This record gives structure tokens, C-alpha cells and sequence, in this order.
């Protein structure tokens, strides 16, 4: 895998490789997303979920949410990629989390980035100030939070007011991943990812983990591509067989525009190439990533 990487770097062909992916990517209808009544449920007019893979709310009224089920068959892992909730779809967001039985939520952006709102504050910042999303009859409470230098893990209690059932939802929030940018290093990215893995939130016993950034395609796509590829390397007889460009195209059949810049594509290679070391056995690389990520700053 690192040979193709090396030749692409030498060829200076990341932009061409990336644009070939954009040109060969699937194109499916998003008619429900474009209905007039769903306009205020979409954050960006040009980022919509395909009809065949969109997540449907269980409500009779309007089952629309800008969210997509990315189902990776060979890797055996599903992910729900959605945009950062809007002030009016925070209820919907948690209704989806509930209905799909998700156990973890991976946030890769901040609410405000370089002076622009990118996502509503959809979870409570203070223990004593819980949230109620009336339209859905769900209560959400911040139970605790473990704040690190570039990421925070939070324990939330989501409750179905109707049946009074409660569930613990884990929130994995990467706070230093610039929009249209890349993580500081493969190490800090992988250190984060393996934290989500180790939590059990990605277990096939739970519903799909919900991943989102602002549009739910660039950073969210980088995160899922890397995870899927590492899963594939550990599954196959010959890990060098994983074609990342092919995997990204498979994912793009489920949601448009996954991976938004050639450099995020390149970062994906680096993250996977670096992550292969743990998958092949190396039992010390994880401590190395942790040190390199300086999480305890
Ligand atoms: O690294 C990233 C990029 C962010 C991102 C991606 C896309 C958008 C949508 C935005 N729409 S717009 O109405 O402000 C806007 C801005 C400029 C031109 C235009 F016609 C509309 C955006 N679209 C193009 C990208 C288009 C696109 C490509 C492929 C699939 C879907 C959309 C670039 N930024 C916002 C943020 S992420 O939160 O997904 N992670
Ligand atoms: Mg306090």
C-alpha cells in the first residue's frame, strides 16, 4: 500500500487521483431531500442523502433527516453519516440515535469554526441543565466528560420519556480537525479512532455508530474510510490487497462527496498505512501514537 503512496507522491498526482474518484463516483437521486417541505432540515443545499440509503425517522409526520446508512458488507460495519444538526433537527437527530439503537456519536467539528456556526449545540454542556426535545419526547443529560487536549469523550444519558427507558450514549468529539483540513497527525487521528473502537460503540451488537462533521462528508468520510480499510486489512489474508480508492468509491455509493480534498485522501493513506502496524501485531505502536498525540496536555 505504501508503494502506491510513494509513487503518487513522486508523481505529484494526488489531485488527479482525487478528481478521478470524483468523476467515477455514483450519482443517485435525492428526491426526498429536495422536497420543498424538507428545505429547512438541510444545512447545505448541495449536500443531500441519496434516497436509497437515507435514514428514515419512525414518525408518521415527516420521516426525513439528512443522514445516510453507509453499509460496508465485506468489512462488516455500518455507519450513519449525518450533517451537524440544525436548531430545528436536534430532536430528529436524537430520535434517529434512539430508533437506530446507536451507542456512540462521533463528532469531528466544533460548533463554531473560524467565526461561522457549523453545528447546533445538540447535547448539554452542563450536568445540571439537561435537554428536552419536545417534538420527540426525549430527555438528554450530560453525565460526565473526559476532556483531553485535542478531543473529549462524554457520557450522556438519553431517555425515552414515553417508556422511561434510559440508554448511555458515548460522545467522541475530535475538537481540532479544521474544516477542509486534516488531523495534526496520523497518530492523533488513530489514537482517537482506537478510543472509539475500544469503547465498544462500534460493536455489531449495537446500531450503526453515528458520525458527523458539518456537512457529514469531508471529515466524516476520512474517519470512516480509514476505519473501514483497517478493518479490511485485519480481515483478509493479504492486507496489502486493500485498494483505498476502491473502498472510497464503494462508500460513495451510500453518500455523496465522502472525502472533500485530495489532501484528506492522502491523509487517509497515511492513517491506514500507519494503522496497519497495530493490525499486523506491533503491540507498542499504540503507546507511541498516544505520546505523539500529546493527549494529556
Ligand atoms: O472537510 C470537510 C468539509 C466540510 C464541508 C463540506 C461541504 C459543505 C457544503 C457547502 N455548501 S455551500 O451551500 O456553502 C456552497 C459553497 C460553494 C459552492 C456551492 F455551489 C455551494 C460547500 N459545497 C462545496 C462542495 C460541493 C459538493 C461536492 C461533493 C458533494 C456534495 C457537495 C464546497 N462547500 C460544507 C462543509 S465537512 O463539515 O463535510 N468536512
Ligand atoms: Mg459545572
Amino acid at each position: 500500500m505504501e508503494k502506491e503512496f510513494e509513487q503518487i507522491d513522486k508523481s505529484g498526482s494526488w489531485a488527479a487521483i482525487y478528481q478521478d474518484i470524483r468523476h467515477e463516483a455514483s450519482d443517485f437521486p435525492c428526491r426526498v431531500a429536495k422536497l420543498p417541505k424538507n428545505k429547512n432540515r438541510n444545512r447545505y443545499r448541495d449536500v443531500s442523502p441519496f434516497d436509497h440509503s437515507r435514514i428514515k425517522l419512525h414518525q408518521e409526520d415527516n420521516d426525513y433527516i439528512n443522514a445516510s446508512l453507509i453499509k460496508m458488507e465485506e468489512a462488516q460495519r455500518s455507519y450513519i453519516l449525518t450533517q451537524g444538526p440544525l436548531p430545528n433537527t436536534c430532536g430528529h437527530f436524537w430520535e434517529m440515535v434512539w430508533e437506530q439503537k446507536s451507542r456512540g456519536v462521533v463528532m469531528l467539528n466544533r460548533v463554531m469554526e473560524k467565526g461561522s456556526l457549523k453545528c447546533a449545540q445538540y447535547w448539554p454542556q452542563k450536568e445540571e441543565k439537561e435537554m428536552i426535545f419536545e417534538d420527540t419526547n426525549l430527555k438528554l443529560t450530560l453525565i460526565s466528560e473526559d476532556i483531553k487536549s485535542y478531543y473529549t469523550v462524554r457520557q450522556l444519558e438519553l431517555e425515552n420519556l414515553t417508556t422511561q427507558e434510559t440508554r448511555e450514549i458515548l460522545h467522541f468529539h475530535y475538537t481540532t480537525w479544521p474544516d477542509f483540513g486534516v488531523p495534526e497527525s496520523p497518530a492523533s487521528f488513530l489514537n482517537f479512532l482506537f478510543k472509539v473502537r475500544e469503547s465498544g460503540s462500534l460493536s455489531p451488537e449495537h446500531g450503526p455508530v453515528v458520525v458527523h462533521c458539518s456537512a457529514g462528508i469531508g471529515r466524516s468520510g476520512t474517519f470512516c474510510l480509514a476505519d473501514t480499510c483497517l478493518l479490511l486489512m485485519d480481515k483478509r489474508k493479504d492486507p496489502s490487497s486493500v485498494d483505498i480508492k476502491k473502498v472510497l468509491l464503494e462508500m460513495r455509493k451510500f453518500r455523496m462527496g465522502l472525502i472533500q480534498t485530495a489532501d484528506q485522501l492522502r491523509f487517509s493513506y497515511l492513517a491506514v498505512i500507519e494503522g496497519a502496524k497495530f493490525i499486523m501485531g506491533d503491540s507498542s505502536v499504540q503507546d507511541q501514537w498516544k505520546e505523539l498525540s500529546h493527549e494529556d496536555l
